[PDB]
């Protein structure tokens, strides 16, 4: 019933509409993952979004292999992201920090060690360093000392984000970083009790989840998934046995929302034969759902008319539509965004696109 401009709560976030500004890695931080003071531009010029998930932060140097991405590790990250968050709070804004660990799909030259993962493959092709494309390397599979650091970054970074600000977090569960290469079958080969059955698989999820929550509260903890489609070489064979049990999870967490990445066969993003899952994510995970991925306004409006979503974030539209709420209520054209500059430096094609 409720539309896309009116209110809704996410946790104690009280976001004025239903628009979302999805989370998009930009790569306008430092070579030290420091946010740049154009970071705070670029999110102030967004805040109409009823709620804005800030790129993908890194929660270590060991998780961050994206060149000038952001992290939330350390106090001089904190410091830097403190103005960029207070400027979307001093326009009645309402943002997220989501917390990432790219696991194997880092390169070495940019972390300092290899790759780490569920176990020891290797994700297909090339990937995006400071000195241009390399071969992916294989990761090494994570062990228990492994997994009880890799807890307190995730812990560190959720109380960094709220210490900077943040109104919450987003784990980004998604995309075939480090938890999606725990939770499908493609990419998760372990033989203890992080791997095997779906319970299992889910259990990297479950842990990071609740060392989160035990930090900062599962009312201000939301989570990124990505069930339907490979990802970056991650894809489960089955993937209702294992992303519909792990949303029920986060439902009996408390987790406060959740949003999903969907796939189809003509995705603009990404595309997949795997049918959607939303409709059974719908009856186990009761709170607030957010829908995401080549959503026409139209078609946001009649997913929430539907009660298919309470809400649905939109990417590429906000990279080149600052303004997007408004021009969705007063019948105003897009802007098209220009791929060109999605992971460029500086402020063209970031900064530089005109509110309508
Ligand atoms: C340039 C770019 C950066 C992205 N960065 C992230 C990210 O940091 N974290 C994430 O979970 N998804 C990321 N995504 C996926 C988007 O959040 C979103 O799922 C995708 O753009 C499809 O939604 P849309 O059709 O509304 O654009 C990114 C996508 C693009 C195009």
């Amino acid at each position: 019933h409720p539309t896309l401009f009116d209110p809704i709560d996410f946790g104690p976030i009280h976001a004025k509409n239903r628009i979302v500004m999805s989370p998009l890695t930009r790569g306008r931080a430092d070579k030290e993952a420091v946010p740049e003071p154009i970071m705070a531009e670029y999110y102030a010029q967004r805040a109409s979004a009823g709620l804005i998930i800030t790129e993908a932060t890194g929660i270590s140097r060991e998780g961050l292999g994206f060149p000038y991405a952001p992290g939330i590790w350390s106090d001089a990250q904190v410091e830097a992201w403190k103005p960029i968050v207070a400027g979307v709070h001093a326009k009645g804004g309402k943002i997220v920090c989501q917390l990432w660990h790219m696991g194997r799909m880092v390169h070495s030259s940019v972390t300092g060690t290899q790759p780490v993962s569920s176990s020891a493959t290797t994700a297909p092709g090339e990937v995006h360093t400071y000195e241009g494309k390399k071969p992916f390397e294989q990761a090494r599979a994570i062990d228990a000392a492994d997994i009880s650091r890799i807890l307190n970054d995730y812990e560190n970074a959720a109380r960094n984000a709220i210490r900077a600000g943040f109104d919450g977090v987003q784990i980004h569960a998604a995309n075939g970083y480090l938890i999606d290469e725990f939770l499908r079958n493609g990419t998760n080969h372990r033989t203890d009790e992080y791997g095997g059955v779906p319970e299992n698989r889910i259990r990297f999820l479950k842990e990071v989840t609740e060392r989160v929550i035990a930090a900062i509260g599962a009312d201000r903890t939301g989570v990124r998934l990505s069930p339907n489609g490979d990802t970056q070489g991650c894809i489960d064979s089955a993937p209702e046995t294992v992303f519909v049990p792990a949303a029920k999870l986060l439902q009996d967490l408390g987790v406060a929302w959740l949003e999903l990445r969907e796939l189809g066969p003509n995705g603009t993003y990404g595309k997949t034969d795997q049918p959607k899952l939303s409709p059974q994510i719908r009856k186990v995970f009761l709170r607030p759902l957010v829908l995401n991925t080549d959503y026409t306004f139209e078609a946001a409006q009649t997913a929430l008319a539907e009660g298919k979503a309470d809400a649905i974030a939109f990417g590429r539209k906000f990279i080149s539509n600052p303004d997007l709420p408004e021009r969705f209520a007063r019948g105003i054209a897009l802007q098209p965004d220009d791929m060109k500059t999605w992971y460029s430096q500086g402020p063209e094609g970031y900064t530089d696109y005109p509110s309508a």
